[PDB]
Order: structure tokens, then sequence, then C-alpha cells
């Protein structure tokens, strides 16, 4: 569940947080409408653990592995067993055209798989945008009653090290890797002003990563009942965003602030960026 | 109201938050269990007035002005006027043995004021502490008809900057600004085992200053419950603690971590303290 109350910690024993002596001084850890932006060494897992199992929390993952990226899903799924809100109740929700392709992959406990049968689409971009309406129609069908949060990633990845409690929050989105560092002027959102994901160069926060969102399920309803509706919208008008369903995340994260963002520790991609010194962990990487 | 879901903000022009080069350098802005630490340069005000003003932010203000107490009563009122949540719906509530001696002071439009009438207890001790009990009463009779927030502070005090919607949030807390940068083994906790207030000391995030606490009607409401049980036990067991509802709302504090903690900017005592560089504004000081 999601508590309506603060929880009750139990006694526990770790370092005195120093208000003189922040841990990380090259990188900022917090937006400027007040979210955390979660980098290692922000934050003490120990304590989070605490507060989320106390609410007995469930985590739900939603993966597309559409044609050919059903080989993604074995290591997606048996990395994220290894390292995705371990300890804690979790529900994998596979959508897919080939439900006898999803690879027998053994669970640990209080950890669920469901298989959603979906459509393929002809084109890749359709493909990935409309993962929009396929999660908003299963969060009426399915998460509502089943989950607290809902993280929606990309499937040809693999967890590499800690994805934890630290992301939940009721809405979310992770700097995108290759931007994280850029001007908002060289984000690539969609600059055309006829299409619904329209933002001016004097606009925006930050370019935010659509292999990586989520937050509680009715924000993740209302978000992605956005983005579709936005979709639609500009292909009656004959548009196509540039960086499709990216295009309106980062619209909808722009005007409805995200109460946390999260590190591109969280959504990389070795091969093309390297491990720089600002990476102090490579959690949630990029599969050549 | 508090609302349920994430605000749709207006389109708005401001500066870039930067990701690789952070304002403040010298101050930890998070907490590890990612509450915002509030310090001037972690805000942008203008967007979190926008998403609070979405929402018709009603906000409570208690104060305590028992016996000669009254006479903090003007300038106080007076500088919020000025200072304190100036564009949102406020509400005074003064809490007084002496409703004949509140002052006259003509308040900005959607700002008004409530009298309470409080028996005054003989020892300063228990003026200070019943203001838990007081406050728990109050929530249920008209808090939590009439407000969203509620922010309860001492009244020998007296705004001199910005005090606004940056504080707000369900559960917060104000660094003591004799301890913000002490280690945790110095704290004026409650070390006796005894008593329900203790705090051993290899235990503590902060010194939470009981001049300046808030959060939702419900969880104020939870806090001072707790906090007024706490020290109704220890009075049953011949036991007072060292500083009285401050050792209490440590203890909750503990337990129950904030959703954000106020730096000392939000608490200060310029003759006891002056005025030191990580301080770039003082909003709420000691009158003498
Ligand atoms: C690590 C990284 O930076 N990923 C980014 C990067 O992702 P990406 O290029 O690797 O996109 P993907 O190939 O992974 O497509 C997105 C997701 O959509 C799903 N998908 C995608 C596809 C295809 C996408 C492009 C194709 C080329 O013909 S096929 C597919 O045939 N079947 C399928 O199930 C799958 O879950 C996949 O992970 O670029 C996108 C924008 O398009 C985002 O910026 C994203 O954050
Ligand atoms: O003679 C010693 C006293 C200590 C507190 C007293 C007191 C406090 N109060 C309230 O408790 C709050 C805390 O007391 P304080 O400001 O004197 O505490 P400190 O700032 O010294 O910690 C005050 O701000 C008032 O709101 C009163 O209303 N009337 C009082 O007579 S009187
Ligand atoms: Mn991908
Ligand atoms: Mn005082």
């Amino acid at each position: 569940a999601i508590g309506e109350f603060m929880v009750s910690l139990p006694r526990m024993v770790y370092p005195q947080p120093k208000v003189l002596t922040p841990c990380r001084k090259d990188v900022l850890v917090v937006t400027p409408w007040l979210a955390p932006i979660v980098w290692e060494g922000t934050f003490n897992i120990d304590i989070l653990n605490e507060q989320f199992r106390l609410q007995n929390t469930t985590i739900g993952l939603t993966v597309f592995a559409i044609k050919k990226y059903v080989a993604f899903l074995k290591l997606f799924l048996e990395t994220a067993e290894k390292h995705f809100m371990v300890g804690h109740r979790v529900h994998y929700y596979v959508f897919t055209d080939q439900p006898a392709a999803v690879p027998r992959v053994t669970l640990g406990t209080g950890r669920q798989l469901s298989v959603l049968e979906v459509r393929a689409y002809k084109r890749w971009q359709d493909v990935s945008m409309r993962r929009m309406e396929m999660i908003s129609d299963f969060c009426e069908r399915r998460f509502l009653s089943e989950v607290d949060y809902l993280v929606c990633v990309d499937v040809d990845m693999e967890f590499r090290d800690h994805v934890g409690v630290e992301i939940l929050t009721p809405l979310f989105g992770t700097l995108h890797p290759g931007f994280y560092g850029s001007s908002r002027e060289a984000f690539t959102y969609e600059r055309r002003p006829q299409s619904q994901a329209y933002i001016p160069k004097d606009e925006g926060d930050f370019y935010y990563g659509g292999a990586f969102f989520g937050g509680s399920v009715q924000e993740v309803q209302r978000l992605t009942r956005a983005c579709h509706q936005a979709m639609m919208v500009d292909q009656a008008n004959g548009i196509e965003a540039v960086w499709h369903d990216e295009s309106h995340l980062n619209k909808y994260l722009l005007r409805h602030k995200p109460t946390k963002v999260l590190s591109p520790e969280y959504l990389w991609d070795q091969q093309l960026l390297g491990w720089p010194a600002v990476l102090r962990k490579l959690r949630f990487t990029a599969v050549p």
C-alpha cells in the first residue's frame, strides 16, 4: 500500500548526516521545485528500505518485448532479479506479441511475472509510441488494483547495480544520459509549434529519457493517458514528434514537475558514453 | 486544498537548472532519506508559488501568547503580514489567556485571524509543553476543516525575510540554530533511558528546534498527539525531559522522518549567534 501517514522507524545506527559537509559537491542534488535528484551518495538505503517495507510496498515494472526484442528478456529479467527492488514485492508486466517466447526465469520470493499479449505495430516509432496507450489501458485493467508504484522501462537493457526504493515517489523522470550536461537549447525537444509536444527554446528544466519513468499508479496513468492523447492529436494534424513518445514525456514533465528526478546512473549507455567520474555507479545500462 | 495529483503549470521563463554546477556547495541540501533541506539558492519560488496557488492552499499559523508573551504579538503579526506566505490564504491562530490583549493588526486580503482562549499554566515548562496537547485538540476542533497545512511557531520572534510555500510538505522540522554544525553527541537530546524522549549517543540525524515545526493538518495532529502522550507518560513516571516539548519533538522526528527540513535561516538568534556566511538570509528570528 501507499501509507496515508509517515511511518514509525525502529532504532537504527548509521553515520550522522553532516550539514556542513555534503558528500556530493559536483552535481545538483535537488531541483528548483525541491525534488531530490537521485545520485549515489545522496541516500541511505537502509532508512529508505525500512520506510517502504513498513508500508508493504509493491512495485510493478512494465517492459515491452515486441517482435525481435523478446531476445532481450532473459538478461533483463535475470539482472532485475539481482538488482531491482530486492526485498520488496515486485510484479513484472511483460507486454509481448509472442507469449510463448518469454523465457523461463526463476524468481525470488514475493516476486511475480505476468505476460500481457499485445499488438505488434509495423513501424518501430509506433511500437515505441504505443507503449503510452498500452500502459494507460493496463493501469485501469490491472495496475490500480495490483501494485502501488509503476516503473516503466526499455527492454534492451540490463541491471548492473542497485535500483531500489530510493526512486519511488508520486512521479519521476530520469535524466537522459546524452543530455545531462547540456544547455536547454541543445535538448532535442520537439520544436515545431504545430506539435502538442512543442517546447520553445527558452523553456525546459531537463531532457528526460523515454526509457525510464514511473510514479504511483495514478500518476503514471495520468501521464501515459496524457501522452497518448497528445500523440493522437498530432496524428490527426499530420505530424509526428521528433523523438516520439520521449518528446511527449518531456512536454508532460515540463508542465507537471516530477517529485524525484533520477540521475543518469539509472539510464546509461557505456558503449556510447563510457564511465565518467560523475557516475559513481552504473545501475541500468544499454545492451549492444 | 491539498491536490490529489500533480498540477499542470503554465509556460514559465526562468534560468535552466544546472546539473553539473550546483549553487549550494557549502551545505547539505538533501537528507539521507531524500528530504530537501531548504536553504536560499535551492528553490525557485515562482515555480513553487504556482504549484501551491493552483491548489488554493490555505496555511494555518499557530502561536501561543500566554501571560506576558502577549507583548510579542504586535511585531510577530505585523512582520508575518510582510513576509509569511504572501499571496496565499493564511489563517492565524492566536492561543491566549487574554483575548482582549490581542493587538489590532490590519491583514491583507485572504488572511484572517482567530483568537483561541486557553488556560494559563503556572509553570512556564507546562505552558511550553502543553502547546502540543492544545494544538492536537484544535486540529480536531477547527484546523482539519479550516486549513491545509499548519505551521507551529514561538511568538517571541519576528519575520525579517521571505517564509513561503517552499516549507510546505507533509511533515517538517527546522534545524535549531545552536546545533546545525554540531556532532550528534553534542545535541541536547534527552539522555535518560527512563524518558520517552530518550535518544542514545549513537542515534540522531539533526537537532530540531521546538520553535518551528509543521506539516499537513493530519501529520501535525499525529505529531502533537504523540508528543503530548509521551509527555503524559513521562509525567506519570515522575520525569520531565530536559528540553520539554523540544525533546519530544526530537524523538518523534527521529522515528518519523520529516519530508522537508528547514535550514536555520528559518530559526535564528542574531544576538546570540551573529550571521555566518552560510546564512544568505535571516528569515525568522528571535526578539530580545
Ligand atoms: C539507453 C538509452 O539512452 N535509451 C534511449 C534510446 O533508446 P533506444 O534507441 O535504444 O530505443 P529502443 O531500440 O530500445 O526502443 C524502445 C523500446 O521499445 C521496445 N521495442 C522497440 C522496437 C524497435 C525500436 C527500434 C527499431 C529499429 O528498427 S525496432 C521493437 O522492435 N520492439 C520493441 O519491443 C523495447 O522495449 C525497446 O526497449 O533512444 C530512445 C528514443 O528513441 C530514448 O532516448 C531512450 O532513453
Ligand atoms: O519565565 C520563563 C518562561 C519561559 C517560557 C514562558 C512562556 C512561553 N510562552 C510560549 O512558549 C513559547 C516558548 O517559550 P520561549 O519563547 O520563552 O522559549 P525559548 O525561546 O527560550 O526556547 C513562547 O514563544 C510562547 O509562545 C508563552 O506564551 N508564555 C510564557 O509565559 S515564561
Ligand atoms: Mn533502448
Ligand atoms: Mn522562543
